[PDB]
């Protein structure tokens, strides 16, 4: 049978797949028509029916994986297609983790000769995580921050080591949000979280704006200036709040100016989609900054899929985590962004 | 001259003026037309132009300040109808706080005569809050809670003796959020903040519902099923999250299930406002119970004008903490809601 890992989320499937590159003559014959079918589909196809995305520059390329070389294959598409996953499957062992191993047991069953593993969400996400960057990137760093994050013509991608990695703090930002304290392999706990995530933004945006897809919403959000929603600190002081250091361009009341009418009338939906971005991202690492400074954490590592192709959300993180720490927090992130619990239950699989 | 503190808010200005009631016949003379036609003006009316507002409900009678019996009267206006009391003014020294206590300077100076003293916002507060619990509301508690928060048949807003507060949490909700952890009268600091507070409730609110106050908002909200718009834990693992303490109840994604259109199409007005509620309440609740646990202090006062006439968000807050803490910690409201910051810039009059 074929290698799987599936994290089954709130809103998105992500499914690693180990492609074997070592098989033998004894063992292409040795293989039935049905794992051929499979194998041959999922490499010969970048896009699955009319949602499921491979992820080709994720991919990880002769991996020895439990004896075996192969190349490491990442495959997301929206939960709410997962009848048309089974669907295929029926028309192995499963590693499943995320709510959906659960929720969705009994339509996995439906595949005849399935046996479904269910795996914890955070403690794949770990396993997950600290093994993709034990293998690197293809000889690249899994891990980056932004240099010189406070001065944005000088901000850069730069690779970071994780080597010895503990203690480290890790946010999933996904649908919602767990902040964990990782002390070692083996011990971690989730310290808190927040509901207002992934979800929100994009549920919010949607509604105030029309859009109808987290890219086009990070499109409008590129246009917009978030100023127009926000009441700032100098709205309110005519300048800085010295005494307790809250400069005039910090957000004092996220969407605060939209309790006017006339500011309601001349904002535009570029602006608000930034508005939305901004106060969920900002909430998310004000939270993330307090947990660091009361674990005694100064690294902290943002993933999951809010930051998928999210440069504005990654630097805003950086910048925030720098400037109100004073360079002592760094923010973090990594290559592979929401896969890591999917590796994490593919990696389940000799137990 | 009259006695009066100003706190000038991002949204709101309140008013605390001190009505004497010992004047002597000698005192009654001496006093000139001017001083007459404004504490006449002040006290026989209720509603001042047309957004001013004197809530009676809050008067403190017979109260004795800096050697003088008086009542002590509390009144609200928006800050964006400040010129309007400045051409009252101008067609005495103020104590005035807040921003606007800076951003106002110069307008405040069209007053001939009048004498600025500036004071700092959350100084203020503090001061306010510790010496309206000290002289009581009428003989009643200043401080409440609801007792058995989390059996909501049961919950009953009940007195609460702050007779020797220290250490406690403050959460200061007016457009945006400061807490301070209050060690002693003199020492306390503001631990952290949120710029998602009231302005964020009542913005986002009106965006998504054509609201055109906070009254309303609350009244749709009271209608609303937050739910509705909220992915739940049961959402993504059809059941509890286990392992996490995460019961299937718990709101999982805020707003998170408006990502997808049909759900989006069936959303009433009265269910985006009660989220937006639930949203704001319960990040808020969610950092205060985190700076709580990290202080070590086990009761933490919410107040400000969020709270106003809001039951919902109060209910939510004690029932957040003492739920989520089994009982560890308490939720305690001040009867005096947003005043505290003008109280405390009166009671640095005779510096
Ligand atoms: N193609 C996409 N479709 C839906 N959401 C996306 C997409 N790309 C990025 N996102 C963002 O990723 C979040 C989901 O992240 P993920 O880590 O997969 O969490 P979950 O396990 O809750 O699904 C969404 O809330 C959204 O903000
Ligand atoms: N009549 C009102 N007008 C405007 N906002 C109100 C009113 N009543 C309650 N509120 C709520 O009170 C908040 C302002 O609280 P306040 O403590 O006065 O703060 P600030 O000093 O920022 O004005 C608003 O953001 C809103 O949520
Ligand atoms: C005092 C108020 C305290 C309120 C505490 C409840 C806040 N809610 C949460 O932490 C859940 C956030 N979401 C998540 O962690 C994830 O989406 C998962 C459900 C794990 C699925 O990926
Ligand atoms: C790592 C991210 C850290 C982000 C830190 C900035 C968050 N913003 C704040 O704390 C301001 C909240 N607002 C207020 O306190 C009040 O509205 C006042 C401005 C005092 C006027 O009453």
């Amino acid at each position: 049978f074929p290698w799987f890992g599936m994290d089954i989320g709130g809103t998105l499937v992500k499914l690693s797949y180990f492609e074997p590159i070592d098989i033998t003559a004894e063992e292409e014959q040795e293989e039935v028509e049905s794992l051929k079918s499979i194998r041959k589909y999922l490499t010969s196809n970048v896009a699955y029916g009319s949602t499921g995305i491979r992820d080709v520059h994720l991919e990880l390329k002769d991996l020895t994986l439990f004896g075996r070389r192969g190349n490491l294959h990442f495959i997301r598409f929206p939960t709410q297609d997962l009848p048309t996953f089974i669907q295929m499957g029926r028309d192995t062992v499963l590693c499943a983790t995320g709510g959906g191993a659960y929720k969705f047991e009994k339509d996995f069953r439906t595949i005849g000769n399935l046996h479904l593993h269910k795996l914890d969400e955070l403690d794949c996400l770990v396993k997950g995580l600290l093994y993709i960057d034990s293998v690197s990137f293809n000889g690249q760093a899994e891990c980056y921050y932004f240099a010189n994050a406070s001065e944005p013509e000088r901000c850069q991608k730069m690779p970071f080591n994780l080597d010895d990695p503990y203690p480290l703090l890790v946010v999933n930002i996904g649908s919602g949000v767990s902040i964990l304290a990782v002390h070692s392999k083996d011990n971690y706990k989730r310290v808190t979280g927040t509901s207002l995530g992934g979800g929100t933004f994009l549920g919010l945006c949607s509604l105030l704006t029309g859009c109808e897809s987290f890219e086009e919403a990070l499109e409008m959000a590129s246009k917009g200036d978030s100023t127009q929603a926000d009441k700032l600190v100098r709205d309110i002081y005519g300048g800085d709040y010295e005494r307790f250091g809250l400069p005039g361009w910090a957000v004092a009341s996220s969407f605060g100016n939209m309790i006017y009418k006339e500011k309601r009338e001349s904002v535009s939906k570029e602006d608000l989609a930034r508005a939305t971005l901004v106060t969920i991202t900002n909430n998310i690492g004000s939270v993330a900054r307090m947990c660091a400074v009361n674990e005694k954490i100064n690294r902290v590592v943002f993933v999951g899929n809010f930051l998928r192709v999210n440069t504005l959300s990654m630097k805003l993180l950086a910048y925030a985590l720098d400037y109100w720490s004073k360079g002592q927090l760094k923010a973090l992130f990594l290559e592979h962004e929401g896969y890591f619990g999917a590796v994490g239950a593919l990696l389940g699989l000799p137990n």
